[PDB]
């Protein structure tokens, strides 16, 4: 798994980008800094473009790594008790600004209005408020589920990894991988606000049956989400070929840690992942990531965004 | 309709990098330029990326121009009788940069494996025995408007017109919807899965599992003839897919005839003739517009009207299953 380990050099010149950004922009509430994302990254050092350009066109590794940022862990200070009511952006906004700039690279920053107030970076860290590991894709269910997922470590004082797994094609029967390509499976989900709620709800959400692996036979792409996934009783071939799918995704499952100043880019359309129980301390020391969500194509979830100009769907 | 007029200033800096980069790179045969080409597109004027990004993010308007390049006629030569056989890249290859630049701002540039050698750049320009065709490399022959492969589901979202030469400035027909013209009946009914649309001949199936899976999908399609939408997307700015030629209302259903017919009125009535002459950059997007050709005469004697165009995907990893590689931006 190819990784992208920043020069000193390269450390400074991101860091003093998203410094120089953090005090031109606003906050993401800015339509311009939002209009401006991709001729800003490109401002980025040419090798991280580069080096992201290259995992993206590739289509063949489920994951990859840019190393040693430089998050200034002062300025960024103690890591908060929630996200719900806190004020954005923080002083950590340079980093939500690289996460977005990386987002940019691989197509469009986008969220989910329903989660964590609707805000387009995303806050991982413990809250106060026996645990089964599982992993998945995420949304595995939605026609518009990330087609990336970018998280940026700010801190991770204990190595805590997370979990990220490929599909390893050579174990499975090219009987099983056909069977997996057909539309056998069934994927569950997780003011006019009120009526487009409603409206999403039916819309699409109660689609029929659906495939988990999808575009080339060869090499296939994975829709692989456990726990919300079930196959009717008559159809063995197809309990059969998710039976050894599953096997297959379980035991090729890899720990990735996501240190301070990591930035992990995972495919969700080759990759699943998952989480780690970890023991907090809760005083503002703790572990915490930021999340992007990554589109490829923003005009195919029109249907789910209440303007042209947002970004959230829901 | 927006569009952007280019200073001296701005068609200069444009017509040096794309002169640069030409000298740079041997041929969109290396992997490597097409990997570059979202990082060196940032390298051209700042107010024409922001102009296209604006297009392309307001999802309103349903095509725009940029006009006012330096395309060096003198350096371009003249135009070709044929697009086979030519030495490859030719002397326009900065155009080809240019519109290869474009397309990475819009998305990613993309092709159909059996077209042009699988050239990622296309050529119109009339070659006569080409004459009595209704293809691009026509003249004589009305062409008229459709969305791009209506049917197929990994058609175009852009295309990009690059206007090497127009002489006579002969236009090109682009029509959008306006929606207010129809009634709330007949967008309802245009957003049901009620109209069937053909492939056109150049798609048709018709060796290896390798082979036969990279046409499967589309062979379910002619197989089982599913029902779709003509309008889709948001119902009060809706994107649309409208191509008259194969798509068939069924007999019966009187509502999806009648609410056919009126789209397809207030579709015609509102056609008009864009020029892209000398220097002008045409975009087109697949879902808000159709597009067509006026009947012209050529003379055949190096000084026709000469066109570039690329087709662009928002997601080239969508058309997988009918693509031979991961790298490779050629379906079929």
């Amino acid at each position: 798994t190819p990784s992208y380990s920043l020069t000193p050099a390269e450390a400074s010149a991101v860091a003093e980008l998203t410094l120089e950004l953090a005090a031109a922009y606003g906050s993401f509430g800015d339509p311009v800094l939002l209009r401006d994302l991709p001729r800003l990254a490109a401002r980025l050092p040419e090798g991280v473009q580069d080096f992201l350009r290259e995992f993206k066109l590739a289509d063949r590794h489920g994951h990859t790594v840019i190393r040693g940022h430089d998050f200034d862990q002062r300025r960024i200070g103690p890591t908060p008790d929630h996200w719900r009511g806190r004020v954005r952006p923080g002083p950590e906004f340079p980093e939500e600004l690289l996460l977005m700039l990386y987002s940019a690279l691989l197509g469009e920053p986008f969220g989910w209005a329903t989660q964590q107030d609707g805000h387009l970076v995303h806050d991982i860290f413990p809250i106060r408020s026996k645990q089964l590991l599982t992993w998945h894709t995420e949304d595995a269910f939605h026609p518009y589920r990330s087609d990336y997922l970018i998280l940026g470590a700010l801190r991770n004082p204990d190595h805590v990894p997370t979990t990220v797994g490929e599909l390893d094609l050579s174990s499975l029967s090219a009987e099983d991988i056909d069977v997996l390509f057909e539309p056998r499976y069934h994927i569950a989900p997780d003011e006019e606000e009120a009526a487009r709620f409603a409206t999403i709800q039916r819309m699409i959400d109660e689609r029929p049956l659906g495939p988990l692996l999808y575009g080339s036979r060869l090499d296939p792409y994975m829709r692989l989400d456990p726990y919300f996934t079930s196959v009717p009783q008559d159809d063995t071939d197809a309990r059969r070929a998710y039976d050894a799918l599953f096997k297959v995704v379980d035991s090729g499952m890899r720990e990735v840690v996501a240190d301070q100043g990591d930035v992990l880019f995972i495919d969700n359309h080759r990759a699943v992942h998952g989480r780690l129980p970890f023991q907090a301390r809760y005083d503002g020391t703790d572990r915490w990531l930021k999340r992007v969500c990554v589109t490829s194509d923003l005009r195919r979830s029109r249907e789910m965004r209440a303007t042209s100009a947002t970004r959230l769907l829901g």
